[PDB]
């Protein structure tokens, strides 16, 4: 499923993402926007280390979900990577929360650092009623 902007903002808010571990909804929106274009079935294979990024937040298989084909990988979210490709984003949200409970927080995603960090991200939630 490819979410429309405000549709996703409310979906994320309903899932408890607004201010989760101090991360505003606008930050999660900027993350999803730049990671997958709000596309839940997005996948990206990383030929360099044999891992794959899954879902709307492009969560990596080396540490977060199990896809069975990533060498020496772990599954901190205790989910099959398939769970991160559903139209329903509850599992991708549960896992994204797990990611940020670690030291780096939202900084875990390099795309967040490149396109969201120290930027004006208000524009992502404007008019969405969140």
């Amino acid at each position: 499923k490819v979410f429309e902007r405000c549709e996703l903002a409310r979906t994320l808010k309903r899932l408890g993402m607004d201010g989760y571990r101090g991360i505003s909804l606008a930050n999660w929106m900027c993350l999803a926007k730049w990671e997958s274009g709000y596309n839940t079935r997005a996948t990206n294979y990383n030929a360099g280390d044999r891992s794959t990024d899954y879902g709307i937040f492009q969560i990596n298989s080396r540490y977060w979900c199990n896809d069975g084909k990533t060498p020496g990988a772990v599954n901190a979210c205790h989910l099959s990577c398939s769970a991160l490709l559903q139209d329903n984003i509850a599992d991708s949200v549960a896992c994204a929360k797990r990611v940020v409970r670690d030291p780096q927080g939202i900084r875990a995603w390099v795309a967040w650092r490149n396109r969201c960090q120290n930027r004006d991200v208000r524009q992502y939630v404007q008019g969405c009623g969140v």
